[PDB]
């Protein structure tokens, strides 16, 4: 992606690949290698995403927020 | 949460989201983004929690303890 | 345990809790908090263990070996 | 393996053990401890691999690529 260090990828139920990056983005990648979307946080995403049973993607950022992102890439909430 | 670095979140069977933090807390977050509880350890919680089959949350802290926390947020035991 | 930093714990199928430690040991802990056994590697165990379908515990150490440990705590093999 | 630090291992559905290494390789190890194959990236592989439902192995490298590797050890794609 963009981050020298990547976090560890998570695999969604539909096979989307999620990885966080040093460049502040959480990347969602289709199984063919094409970017599905990328979500901007305010800091480096070193931690590995977790995926809930409805498909929500949870990941921490160094901007101090735990993010909850909908599978379509839109913010659901952030926890402070 | 509070930690610049978050650990990687774990997802409980009822959907609670658990993440450790630099601020010494393990956070339990409801799926709507509201704090369910937070558990105080004596040091920074860099490691990612694991969840047992009865729902117990295990996480290490830099106070040198492996903690076992009940789903209600109460200490079950700590290992030294 | 002994390590200031713990790795992230893994949970075996029988509920044993495995965590690696800065003190060079991989710890196996019973669900009641009592040490089941500890396995000595030649260096700090920062990575998180993985558990195979027969229950073998795989974990890397900074002595440069990937260890495969039987559930009874005895070495199965190490990879160099 | 070769890396002082190993990433955390992943276990494939057929029981192959995958671990990334400081030496730039992702190692695939048979359950008997014998090297199945190793895949060369352009940098240190600190993150832990994830395994898709068809068995593809995804892992990030410090050469800035998220790699997708077929179970036979051949590159499927890399994401930039």
């Amino acid at each position: 992606t963009g981050g020298s260090v990547h976090s560890s990828p998570a695999i969604g139920q539909d096979g989307t690949i999620y990885v966080g990056s040093n460049d502040h983005y959480l990347y969602a990648i289709n199984p063919n290698g094409k970017l599905k979307w990328k979500f901007e946080t305010g800091g480096s995403v070193h931690s590995s995403p977790a995926i809930g049973q409805d498909g929500t993607i949870y990941v921490g950022s160094n901007d101090h927020y735990l993010y909850a992102i909908n599978p379509n890439g839109k913010l659901k909430w952030k926890f402070e």
